[PDB]
């Protein structure tokens, strides 16, 4: 695994600013609600399998060994948000925000709403 600080999230998540409306802070309270910081974290399911900060699936995200038959709307392999790299991880939250909403991380739940002045570096 590979945990972050908080502050080096904020600095990474730089180019996310204001995407889609969702500021700064808030990108940093999903990544904390979501992987802990962890670039390297797997969740997985019965059906499927999530990826890096963002936790993107293989199931319409990305394509790996386990889902060859995903959607791959971002098309790229999923090992590719496994990484150092936030580069691509980027590029491919963008599309899922603009694509299903901030809900595909917050699960219709406002944990990013209050309070966050907390999620500055
Ligand atoms: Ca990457």
């Amino acid at each position: 695994m590979e945990q972050l600080t908080k502050c080096e999230v904020f600095q990474k998540l730089k180019d996310l600013k204001d995407y889609g409306g969702v500021s700064l802070p808030e990108w940093v309270c999903i990544a904390f609600h979501t992987s802990g910081y962890d670039t390297q974290a797997i969740v997985q399911n019965n059906d499927s399998t999530e990826y890096g900060l963002f936790q993107i699936n293989n199931k319409i995200w990305c394509k790996d060994d386990q889902n060859p038959h995903s959607r791959n709307i971002c098309n790229i392999s999923c090992d590719k948000f496994l990484d150092d790299d936030l580069t691509d991880d980027i590029v491919c939250a963008k599309k899922i925000l603009d694509k299903v909403g901030i809900n595909y991380w917050l699960a219709h739940k406002a944990l990013c709403s209050e309070k966050l002045d907390q999620w500055l570096c």
